[PDB]
Parts: structure tokens; C-alpha cells; sequence
């Protein structure tokens, strides 16, 4: 497969178009969208949506009633559709048009030459600045065919338009005031299959409606897990009592993938680049969807489907969307502070009430002065803190075995002595010196993992507390744990639902925030500056970039852990999104926190090698090490990996195929 | 008339309220939503909505399996009933109840000393963070009685509560995912004639669900010209594997009208005046309402009105509610600056 | 006529296999699949049954919503057809599908070169040591086609699968669950004209379960008047929290034709001829068979036939049955003390 062709990875390039508007000339109109269709054609779109009634213009009122207009509607619209012969996208252009007894405002689903479709509008608004049952019919209930330049073509609310070719593109397409009643067609037609809405819109503008429009889009996307394509009238629409911004959007799955600069001089298009099979994904395992798609059956079932066949490029043509470079840390401040306070509270509160349930016992932790052990304690601390309980009764312990001295020993020692808590130091050497010889000794760096485990869970025995985890999701996902007697087990882990790249802006949101000592946020600062520096010159070969030489920078693995986890996206899939997203550092945005010495750039090569790894860590090995796995709190969107949670899963199971899958389709640079 | 009476001008008093879980003991979670009631009957509210599963606790998995704990929620229920002989609100409180061969989710619609009735969750979800399909079933489709406390109330998702005296406030209720699904009962239940829409919420909390809680309950309560009522569950649902912040919000029109603090130390109310009459009004005029409502008219015309008498306080209680001085030039200076 | 071949005297060979389960590969199962088939063709047999989710392995719950497993499904699925095309017996193998919005737990029924049919599964147990319905969809009332290799072919739980060449063989196909409920579709298809009643089963082992499955088995075949063909995973599950058996059955009537070894080393095939000629009989004569069919008419008609031609081999192939010298003397010296 070609690995660059956004098409062969699922995607389908959708254009909502704003064109210029000559009220009462359907020549001109055709031509104005003629042009834009063929731009579209150019930027090698499968859609292109155009305002509510294009050829003949929203606001002509009893214009519309004069058969001279309506005869040079239907000349335009055959001109038009012959046109579309050599355009790739399915253009749907809006018209009034004539069947049976009256004028249906119609949406003609045009493509490659043939008319395969006329939706009317199915709810004419007739209130306030609206007068348009006058003029036209509804069309709630029609069906049938319609003959449009001598051919019989279906007619109806009920139609989809699906891409033999591309089995998640499914159009469906509805006209305005339809979205905005409490059973919109769009709804329907998306339990019946429907992945791109399509709305074709006049919407005069006003003071605020714009936000209605975008509400409700949005709402629309998010409800029906779809992508919604959204076109108004702009430039040309009589201003004899109204005004006209022709604004233009795209969104997806309740995220705007695009939208066109409002009142705008001249005509404008929205492009992007719908995932299809993140729309597959959602629908796959909310299976409350197709329930209710279920129990209303017989609307669902009434659904007729036209086939086309699309053929759309095969090429490189770029990938229009934002992919983000950290799923899990977005670059946006507002966006990122409001992350980091909900995060933080779900971590403080969970543990609060796994303490009221107990008493309130102690709280043991191992502080090693990392970044994880860090953030765990601070949390603690709050925790203690809401809870109104002596902080006396956290209990940090440094417990080192072989490292010789080093700058992270105190970091913990003045982040605790900053915090108030009870510190204490206990060398484990000599308990692991014995061990060792005790089975005749890699093997030396288990007995020391397994040690502090065991001497932090007699502590807690002793004193009577419990101890409290520090493994994140990113550990969790790849492995890097001592199982058992281990870093892994703990009574309650705080930090399981996190992962790393989101650790590092907790703890930035913890100091800015200043609840704590300016102390506190010094000592916070400097365990920041401590840990995310490499050393100069690696201090005994433990710190946070050892477990990155082992298993891939986070930043990579984050990103394929999100896809998985969320999306279950096959590998190559992952390539193509972490290759467009990291590959050009000076492209895309940043979180905040960044200095322009740590924002990397990684290649193909180097995404294709932690996939692998990543792929084979986290459906084989690592496995086993969370079906055993304490509690704790799910943190993020993109799911936790608790086995009674978000992740059931295999623990004997290999990893054939994705590696296969990488070989076969991912190259080599 | 009383000119000074909220309600004599067409407002209805609701409250969103989070309570103190204590998964496993119904009696423990009873107490605390009785208090939370009789505040809100202080506050002259005529709705008061609790959290998903209120009187067992949303998080205790299996152990709603547990018939022990089945008996103490049905004994805890008539409690709460017997309680509410002395209280202006309408309660909604969840429970997890017995009925036929399974339990169902339920909100038990209770008012004056009697049950008005019983709403099963329609769409349970299992996926994920979610496993509700192992231990209840769904009720869409469901319709008929349900026997609670020697005494035959209705049960369904085709209920409307519709106060006798007060023409503007008709209750429908649906719980959690029910709004979340392309077609949710309440949008049904809107054409049908339901003004305030109540949703009792479980919700573990997790990055970026508050943003999805207010878009679908303010986009109902935009596209279904409502009221809509939101409650979500807080301290003391067990953190084996989730946390809960207990928000809480009341929604018109699309409209903020009232909300609560996220992740409370204690309980939280949302106490708002719904303007019924606004609401009577923009459907009036959208006629489009309407004729959706009569595309439909076989689903909307299976709904039951079940008829209960609020009778509320007729003197000065106030107006919760922000009447801005300027309805052309909004107080908020961002806004204002879209606006101009 | 030859006279000494059992498929001229009213006989049809089953086979109902176990195989190598490799959970998480699609491309292995399939090996292990074909080369079990390819001895059921050996063999002269007509049909071949195998266990639950076959190309996938049953036990390898969220692994099933990866997006690379499904393609892999989907590959080997397309190799087995292809390679079906020079097999004489009907392979009736499991999968994960998908279809419109999620996948089904389906039975492919493969026949010489095409697929016949894709069948769900019915009743998804969420319960227990089952948790089905958070990854797979229920299949009851799912009509219409599916879309598999550039065909589309019959999709739904109404099929049967008659041959036009062997009148008395009449395939049905139910899964696992599907026969432990009160109205199992196979008693709906065997009223409906269904002669050989296949299930697919996944079935983790447990103490008491496979006298269920026996139980349950053997009284669908009596009370159908019709064989049934049970096959069991084995060896490969994920043995993470279960334990697999493997157990492949084969009954007829109430009178157990054939099973094989339980936790196997290998895979194993239980292989019987089946007397149609005696089912065909049995139904003539119970009047009452036919009348439950009759009153049962909507039900009954519902039902979509896919016609295919078996061609049997036609020559000596012995008679994998146990024929009693003494039809009213049995051999067995418990069962001949009670008769007597
Ligand atoms: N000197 C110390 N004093 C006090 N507590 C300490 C100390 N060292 C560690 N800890 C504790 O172990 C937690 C994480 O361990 S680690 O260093 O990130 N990695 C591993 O153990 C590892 C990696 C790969 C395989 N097997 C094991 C830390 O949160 C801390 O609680
Ligand atoms: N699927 C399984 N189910 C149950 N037990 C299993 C399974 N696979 C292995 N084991 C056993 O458990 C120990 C786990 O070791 S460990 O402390 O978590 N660290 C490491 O494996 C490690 C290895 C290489 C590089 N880095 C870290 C293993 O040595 C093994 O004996
Ligand atoms: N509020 C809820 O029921 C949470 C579940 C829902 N699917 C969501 O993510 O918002
Ligand atoms: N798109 C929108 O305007 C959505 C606004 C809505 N109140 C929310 O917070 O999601
Ligand atoms: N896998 C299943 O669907 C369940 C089969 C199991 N033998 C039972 O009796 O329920
Ligand atoms: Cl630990």
C-alpha cells in the first residue's frame, strides 16, 4: 500500500463550500459552484456541500413561484450535473425544485455526470424572520422518484448515499431548520448507517446565531458520532431584511475539524480530512448506539441505500487535520490547565475516599525523587490535607541499595522536609547483599526492586498504614515494572490512570497553582529541572531516560498507547498519524513548558522502531503485569488499563500480526 | 394576584442535587437525600433530582446482585415515600428495583406520599469504563406497572408528570446514557409535551466528560425548548477504579441557568426558577416544534400523563434567577464584544 | 442401486471438530481449520462443525476490537472459502464480523468455493465468567445481507441451508448460548423444515457444565426430532481465567451418536452418519410435530432457504454408526436390566 495516501489510512476529504449568490440568475449560480467543484476536484475532495437553495438563492421569496425562475433552475442543474461527469467529489447543491403538486426545497446529490439523489427539506420554518411554507412544500414523508432531465431518480428523507468504494463514507444529507427540531433526520439516518451529515443552510444571521449553529453541530457530531458537514449563504442573498455571514464548518465527532472566516469578501471553502474509522471505532464499542439504532428499527430499516463508486485519488495529497503531537497533553493552555485540574482532583479524591473507607491509616511511599514518586506524594499530601489529617502521618522513605550519591536524594529529602510529612532513610543493601548470596548470584537491580516493595509493605504492617503506588500508565502499558514482589503492587496506585507526558504538566500546574510553600515549589521546580534534563553523565543508569532507552521516548509511545487504547487502530495507522504529527518540529503546535531545546522531531525510521517495540510490549509481555494490578483511579479520555476497567485482555497472547502488519505496510524510512 | 410570587408568574423552582453516597448502605444514602429534600422544600423547589442509582450507590457492581441489598433499597424507598408526605418537591431518586425477572435501573418518581411512578434507564451502557448489561437490564420498550410498596404505579420510558395546576411544568425523566444516544427519550418525550427534562446521573469523572456532559444537556435543552436537569454522583462512590465529582447543573434553552461546584467536600444544590412561560412561548412561535412532534405522532401519543397537584408556595420566595437589565447588550464584556 | 453406499440409504456424515486454537492468530486458526476439514473430506463427510469464534479464539476479549485482528479475520476467512472450493463437506466456521455499526459473533457457513451463509449469534450472556456484550452485538431480528469477499450473502439468524441433492439434509445454525433459553431458534428452524441442527460453542470448561451442555444438547435432538451437532474450543484459549476442554458431540434423537476425548491432547473430530431416513420418519408419524409447526406459521415461514448442491461421494465408504443386532434387546447390561 502507498503508506502517504490520507485514503488508504480511512480518511475522505469533505468540503462545506460558501459561494456567491446572484438571487434570481441560476446561470450565474451554477457557474459560481461549477468553479468551486472544480477547486474541490483539484484538492482531490470525495464531498462538496453548498448552501440551501443555491441555484436560485434562499431569499428570492414569491420569486421562487415564477416558472421563467424555475425553468432556468432546472437548466442549470442539468448543465451542472453534466459538468460533474469529469469532477471526483459528490457535489450536493441546494435548488427549488418541482414535484407533483408543488416546489420542494430540495438538496440534488449530483456525481460523475448522473443524478443520484433529491432530498427536500423536511421542516419549513414559518415564524419571525421565516416565511417559507408560502413558497414550498415539506417534504417529511415523501418518497418515491423524481424526473430530472428524463431520468427517474429517488426522491425522499429516507436515501444514503454510500461509497462502494469507501465502506465508512455514508452521506446523508439534510436541509437547515432540520437540525434544529427535537428529532432531526440526521439523527435517524445516522443509527441507520449514516458516518458525513451534510446540511445545507441559508441562516440569515443575527446577533448569536452562529453560536446556535455551532451548538448545534456540534451536538449533532458528537450525539450521532459523525461528521457534520455545515455550508450557509453568504455574499449576494438579498439584504432587503436580512444579512448574511456565510460561515462554514466541518466538524467531527464533536470536534471542529474546520471552519471559514465569517463575513468574508468573496466565496470560501472548508476542507479537511475526515477519519472514517475514528467515526467505525466509537460506533464499534458504544454499543448503546446500535441498541438504539435496534429499538427503532423500523426507521432505521426504511432507509433506501444508492451506490456509487467514488475512485478517489490514490496518491500523496497531505493530510488536512491537526493531528496533536501528545493525545494526552493538549497544546492548548486553556485547554491543557483545565486537563491538569481535573486530573489532579480525580487523583486527590479517589485516594481520599479509599483513606475515609480505612480509617484513615498512615500512608507509606517510597520517594526516589523522580518524577512519579513526586507527584504521588504531593497528591497524598492534599489528600491528607482535605481530609483534615495530620500530614506527620505520610511517611516518604528513601530506601537506596547501590547508587552512590546523587542530586534526586535530595530532591526527596527537601521536598519532604518542605511538605511537613515524616522522613526517613533506610539503606536496603545489606538485606539485598544477603539476599543475593543467599541464591548463589540484572539479577542484583530485581532483588533491590523487590526489597524496597517488600520493606515499604512491612512498614505499613508495622505502623499501620498503607502503601501507596507510584506506577503510571506509561509503565503500566509497557512493562517497565517488577511484577509481584515489585513497584508494581501497592495497596491504592494514585498515578495509574496518568500517563508520563501528562506527569510533567501536573507537576508545572501544581506549582503555578501555589497552594503549597513557594518552598514546596521550589523544591517541585527543581525535581522538574532534575529529572527532564539528561544527565551530563549518566548518574548509576537510573532516573526517567533510562526506562526511554529502554522502551522509546514516551512521547512516541504515549501516542501509539492513545491510538490503541481508544481507537484500537491498526499499527500502520498509528505510523501514518505519529509520522504527521512529530516528523516536522517546526510545524503544529506545542503544550506549554516546551523550551525550544526539548521539542524533538521524530522520522519514520524511529516511529516504525517504538512501534514495534510497542506493539510487542503491550499485546504479549506486558500483559500479565496489569491483569494482577492494584486500584486506583481512571484518569483520562483515551481510557485506564485496568483489567476490571477500560483493558481485558490475554495474558498468553502474542503479538504476530501487528509486527506482521508492520513489516508489510509501514516501510522502512 | 400576588404580584411578588415567582410561580404566580409562570416559574417553576427545581433543584439538581448530589448527595453523600455510602455504597452499600440504603438507609445511610436515604438519610442524606431526605435532608437534602427538606431543604430543598424550605427553598419552595417543586423538582428535586438525585444522582443514578441514589439509594445502593452506582459503583458497587455485583454486590447490587446481593438480595440483602435489594431488600434494604426497597425498605430505604419507603422510607423515602413515607417521608415525602410532608414535602412540596417532586423527588426523583435512582434505585435499583425488582421487576419481572431482573433488576432495572430506575428513577422512583415520588411526590406527596405516593409513587407518581418508575422510569427504567433505557440504554445501559458496557463498554469500556461501563459494565451495567451484567447486572440490570434495559428498559426501552417496557411498559405496564410495577408493584412498589402494596400498590400498582406505572413504569416505562412513556411517562409525563404534569402538574394539574401549573400547565406549564410536564416532568420527563431518563437517566445517564439515555441522553448520550442519537435518539434519546427525552427528545421523544419533548413533542409529547414535557417542559422540564430531568436526567439522574452516575458519570465517574474523568478528563473532559464535564465538557460532554454540558454540550448534550445544553443542546437538548436548546433543540427540545426545555428545561433540563442534571445531577451526577459525588463523594463516596467506592474509587476502586473511577472518581466521581458530583456536578450538578440546570440548563434552558440553552441557557446556563444554575450549577454546583465540581468535586465538593459535602453536598451540593442547584437551585434555579424555570421560566416555563419562555419556553411556552418559543414553541408557540416555532412551529416547526409542532409539526416534528406530528411526524411522530405515533410515538408521541403512547406517552402516559400521570396527574399530580404540586400546589405551591403563593407569596414573595424571590426569583433565582438573572434578569439581566440590558435583554439587547449582555453584562458579560465578551460577550458583548461578539455581540457587537 | 450400490447397495453398500450409506449416502444412497438415507444417510448424511457430520463431523463436529475441536482444533488448535492460536488466540490472536487468524492466519493459524485457519491452518488448523483447513487441515481438519481436509480430513472431514477424507472422510466423505457432508458437514464439519467448528467451535466458537474459530478464526479469532474466543477468549481474547478486547483484542477483538482491534482493527488489525478483524483484518486478519477477514483474510484468513477469504483463504479457508478459497480453499473450500476443493472440499466436498460444509464448513460452518466461527468469527467476529463486521456489520453496519459493530461486530456480531458469527458462524460462516463455507461451501464449495462460496459462503453460503453468515449467521449470528443471538444471545450475547453478559454474566458470570461471560462478558459478551460489551464487545459484540446481539444478532436476533438481524436480517438482510452481508457484505464478504465482493459478495453479498444471506445475514441473519433465519436461514437454512438445504440440500437439493439430499432432501433430508437441512442445516441449521445456532451458537452457544443460543440453545440454553426457553425458545431456542433451533427449535423455531426445526419446525421450520431443519434436519441437522449445528451449534458452535466456545464453552469454558467447568465442573457440571458439560453434563449441561449434554443435557441440553441431547434434549434439543429428541424434542426436534433432528441431530445436533455440538462442538466445544479446546487447546489455545486463553487460560487466564478459564479452562477449555474442547468437548465435540454429536446426537440424534435423544441417542448419542458420537463424542470425543475431553481435554485433549490434539485435536479431535467426532464423525457419525446420520440417519435422516429415521428423522424423516419420526416426523411423519408425530402428527403433533407438525401441528406445533402450524401453530407456530409466522414464525415458521420467516425463514429464508439457501438451496446447494452436496454430491456426495457414491460409493462403499462403510457406516460410522453403531447398528444393534437386537433392536429389542439392548447390549448395554444396565440400559437391558431396565428395559427388562
Ligand atoms: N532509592 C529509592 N528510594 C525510595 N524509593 C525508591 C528508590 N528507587 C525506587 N524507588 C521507588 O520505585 C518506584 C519506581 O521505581 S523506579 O526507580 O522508577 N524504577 C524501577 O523500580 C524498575 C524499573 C524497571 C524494572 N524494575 C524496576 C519509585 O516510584 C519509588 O517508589
Ligand atoms: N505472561 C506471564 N504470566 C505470568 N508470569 C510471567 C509471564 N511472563 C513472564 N513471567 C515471569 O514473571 C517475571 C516477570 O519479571 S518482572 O519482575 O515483571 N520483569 C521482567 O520480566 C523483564 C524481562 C525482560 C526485560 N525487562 C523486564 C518474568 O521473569 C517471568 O518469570
Ligand atoms: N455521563 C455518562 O454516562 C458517561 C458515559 C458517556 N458515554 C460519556 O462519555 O459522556
Ligand atoms: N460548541 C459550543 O458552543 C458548546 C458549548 C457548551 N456549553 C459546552 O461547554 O460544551
Ligand atoms: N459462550 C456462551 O455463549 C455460553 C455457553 C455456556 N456453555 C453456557 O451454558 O452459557
Ligand atoms: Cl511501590
Amino acid at each position: 500500500m502507498n503508506f502517504y495516501s490520507a485514503y488508504q489510512h480511512g480518511f475522505v476529504r469533505v468540503a462545506a463550500c460558501t459561494h456567491h449568490t446572484t438571487i434570481g440568475d441560476p446561470a450565474a449560480n451554477a457557474a459560481s459552484v461549477l468553479d468551486m467543484a472544480r477547486a474541490c476536484h483539484d484538492d482531490g475532495a470525495a464531498l462538496a456541500v453548498f448552501p440551501e437553495l443555491t441555484l436560485s438563492g434562499y431569499s428570492i421569496e414569491d420569486v421562487l413561484l415564477q416558472d421563467s425562475l424555475l425553468d432556468a433552475v432546472e437548466d442549470a442543474l442539468l448543465d451542472l450535473v453534466t459538468e460533474s461527469a469529469d469532477l471526483l467529489p459528490v457535489l450536493v447543491v441546494g435548488a427549488p425544485l418541482r414535484h407533483r403538486h408543488r416546489i420542494y426545497n430540495t438538496a440534488v446529490v449530483i456525481h460523475r455526470g448522473a443524478v443520484l439523489g433529491v432530498v427536500p427539506k423536511s421542516y419549513l420554518p414559518t415564524y419571525r424572520e421565516f416565511y417559507e411554507r408560502r413558497q414550498m412544500a415539506p417534504g417529511d414523508g415523501e418518497r418515491g422518484t423524481i424526473r430530472i432531465g428524463g431520468a427517474d431518480v429517488a426522491f425522499g428523507t429516507d436515501l444514503l448515499f454510500a461509497a462502494s468504494d469507501l465502506p465508512g463514507f455514508v452521506l446523508h444529507v439534510e436541509i437547515a431548520e432540520d437540525m434544529f427540531v427535537p428529532m432531526p433526520p440526521s439523527a435517524e439516518a445516522a443509527l441507520a448507517g449514516a458516518t458525513v451529515l451534510a446540511n445545507l443552510s441559508g441562516s440569515p444571521i443575527t446577533i448569536g446565531r452562529a453560536e446556535d449553529r455551532r451548538l448545534l453541530a456540534r451536538s449533532a457530531s458528537a450525539r450521532c458520532l459523525a461528521a457534520y458537514v455545515y455550508a450557509a449563504a453568504g455574499e449576494g442573498e438579498s439584504t432587503t431584511d436580512l444579512a448574511w455571514d456565510g460561515q462554514t464548518m466541518i466538524w467531527e465527532n464533536g470536534a471542529l475539524l474546520a471552519e471559514s472566516e465569517r463575513f468574508p469578501k468573496g466565496v470560501r471553502r472548508s476542507v479537511a480530512d475526515v477519519d472514517t474509522e475514528l467515526l467505525r471505532s466509537e460506533r464499534l464499542r458504544m454499543g448503546t448506539f446500535d441498541d438504539n439504532r435496534r429499538h427503532h428499527r423500523e426507521l432505521t430499516e426504511s432507509f433506501r441505500r444508492i451506490d456509487f463508486a467514488l475512485d478517489p485519488p490514490a496518491g500523496d495529497i497531505g493530510l488536512l487535520r491537526e493531528v496533536e503531537r501528545f493525545p494526552f497533553v493538549p497544546a492548548d493552555p486553556q485547554r491543557l490547565q483545565q486537563d491538569c485540574y481535573e486530573a489532579y482532583n480525580i487523583q486527590v479524591s479517589g485516594l481520599e475516599q479509599r483513606l475515609r473507607a480505612l480509617d484513615y491509616p498512615k500512608v507509606v511511599i517510597g520517594v526516589s525523587g523522580g518524577l512519579d514518586s513526586t507527584h504521588a506524594l504531593i497528591v497524598a499530601t492534599h489528600a491528607m490535607d482535605r481530609e483534615g489529617r495530620p500530614r506527620s502521618d505520610i511517611l516518604a522513605f528513601a530506601l537506596p541499595g547501590f547508587a552512590t550519591g546523587e542530586h534526586t536524594k535530595n530532591n526527596a529529602i527537601k521536598l519532604a522536609r518542605a511538605l511537613g510529612v515524616t522522613f526517613s532513610e533506610i539503606d536496603i543493601g545489606d538485606t539485598a547483599r544477603l539476599m543475593l548470596h543467599t541464591i548463589g548470584h540484572v539479577t542484583f537491580e530485581n532483588v533491590q526492586a523487590g526489597l524496597r516493595t517488600d520493606y515499604l509493605f512491612r512498614i505499613a504492617n508495622q505502623r499501620g498504614g498503607i502503601v501507596l503506588g507510584t506506577g503510571d500508565l506509561s509503565e503500566l502499558a509497557l512493562g517497565w515494572s517488577t511484577y509481584g514482589v515489585g513497584d508494581q503492587m501497592s495497596h491504592y496506585n494514585v498515578n495509574a490512570g496518568v500517563p508520563k507526558t501528562l506527569i510533567q504538566h501536573l507537576i508545572r500546574w501544581v506549582i503555578s497553582a501555589g497552594e503549597f510553600g513557594e518552598k514546596v515549589g521550589e523544591v517541585l521546580q527543581s525535581v522538574l529541572d532534575t529529572e527532564i534534563t539528561p544527565e551530563l553523565i549518566p548518574t548509576g543508569e537510573e532516573e526517567l531516560q533510562s526506562s526511554e532507552a529502554k522502551v522509546g521516548p514516551f512521547a512516541l509511545q504515549d501516542f501509539s498507547l492513545f491510538q490503541v487504547l481508544r481507537y484500537g487502530f491498526r499499527p500502520s495507522k498509528i505510523a501514518f498519524l505519529a509520522w504527521h504529527a512529530w516528523n516536522d518540529a517546526e510545524r503544529g503546535n506545542w503544550p506549554p513548558g516546551f523550551p525550544k531545546s526539548e521539542r524533538p522531531s521524530y522520522s519514520l525510521a524511529e516511529i516504525r522502531h517504538w512501534l514495534q517495540i510497542f506493539v510487542q510490549r503491550f499485546y504479549s509481555f506486558s500483559q500479565f503485569k496489569r491483569s494482577a494490578l492494584p486500584n486506583g483511579p481512571k484518569v483520562s479520555h483515551g481510557g485506564a488499563l485496568s483489567p476490571r476497567g477500560d483493558w481485558r485482555a490475554p495474558s498468553d497472547m502474542s503479538a504476530r500480526i501487528w509486527l506482521d502488519q508492520i513489516d508489510r505496510e509501514v516501510p522502512k524510512g
